[PDB]
């Protein structure tokens, strides 16, 4: 059943819950973003009202066939009024069309849920600066002191970089970056706009990309693989049996695969910094593994947090167990402890 942190209380309203079917009392059901975790239970065979950002609309339009009359989309940093309750959507900082919502009670309490999101400094000068916020439903992925990583920017910077080089060496080497879901374009788009190629990929990862508002995007990717020396394939193909297999189909056009996996977190974070990153190598191939992450770091969690300074908050992941449960709200309290709220 709809899990309790999934409920926007003296609302019809759900976030992110779709997979319980009819959810009694339900008038309205919102979609922060496009991941399937998220999404989990929408198909062409839904006919209740979903509420989201305009690229998540196209997603679910375009991917999952859902009809056009169920897809109600809103324009971000905008009040907007939902069934009799003011509400606003805010760039989440996560994937392409990834919201956090603003929910004003007619009683007069203030909610937001973040969905998945990285904070930034820059949403402590957004409307939420406006007003107190009384409950905070939180993304907790890395809400733990180990979990430090570098700017995107720096992860970038890193990228374009090692890339330019390898090319610049082996102008018949190819860049090839691992994907699965929507989220972390930044990296190849980066790369190819530094080595003067579209990137290349399948007909159904183009379809996908083809529904995100990114500008110019005519000019950036591709379907035809031939003509383009950055190459997105599976996460689940980023591997020497794989790439090996991959590198024979292209038809001796390319002697030296230089590949990237842009993995959240993992525990070579504890002990290596970014300058100093190195890949595993099977013969002419080399896979590097990049934190590149779209989630909050542990501090810049406590930053936000500590800032907001909610009355209340609800966790929205790692809640399955009760030692992790625990161990999020005594990090809860330090805080609160620590900044005087
Ligand atoms: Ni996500």
């Amino acid at each position: 059943t709809c899990p309790f942190y999934k409920k926007i209380p003296g609302t019809g309203f759900t976030v992110d819950a779709f997979q319980y079917g009819v959810v009694e009392g339900c008038t309205a059901y919102f979609l922060t973003h496009f991941h399937s975790d998220h999404y989990a239970g929408l198909s062409k065979h839904f006919t209740f009202p979903v509420y989201c950002s305009e690229i998540t609309g196209n997603l679910l339009k375009n991917k999952l066939h859902v009809q056009e009359q169920y897809i109600h989309p809103l324009p971000l940093d905008t009040e907007c009024i939902v069934n009799g309750v003011k509400v606003v959507l805010l760039d989440a900082n996560h994937c392409p069309g990834a919201v956090m919502i603003l929910f004003y009670l007619p009683n007069g309490t203030v909610i937001l849920h973040t969905g998945d999101f990285r904070a930034d400094p820059s949403m402590e000068r957004s409307l939420l600066a406006d007003q107190k916020v009384h409950m905070l439903y939180l993304d907790t992925t890395y809400c733990s002191p180990e979990y430090t990583f570098p700017s995107q920017q720096e992860v970038i910077r890193f990228a374009i970089n090692t890339a330019f080089e390898a090319v610049t060496l082996n102008p018949h080497a190819l860049v090839v970056c691992g994907t699965y879901s929507i989220g972390k374009e930044k990296v190849f788009l980066a790369i190819a706009d530094v080595l003067g190629s579209k990137v290349g990929m399948s007909q159904e990862k183009y379809k996908t990309l083809q529904c995100l508002n990114i500008p110019e995007i005519n000019s950036l990717i591709t379907t035809d693989m031939c003509s383009s020396l950055v190459h997105l394939l599976p996460m689940m193909q980023i591997n020497f049996k794989g790439l090996q297999s991959h590198l024979k189909k292209c038809g001796g056009k390319y002697n030296q695969i230089l590949a990237f996996r842009p993995t959240g977190w993992t525990h070579s974070n504890k002990f290596t910094r970014i300058a100093d990153v190195i890949p595993q190598t099977k013969g002419n191939i080399s896979i590097y593994g990049i934190p590149y992450s779209e989630h909050s770091s542990y501090l810049e969690m406590k930053r936000f947090v500590q800032w907001l300074k909610p009355q209340k908050i609800i966790p929205t992941v790692n809640v399955g167990t009760w030692k992790s449960r625990s161990t999020m709200e005594k990090y809860f309290r330090e805080w609160k402890l620590e900044a005087g709220y």
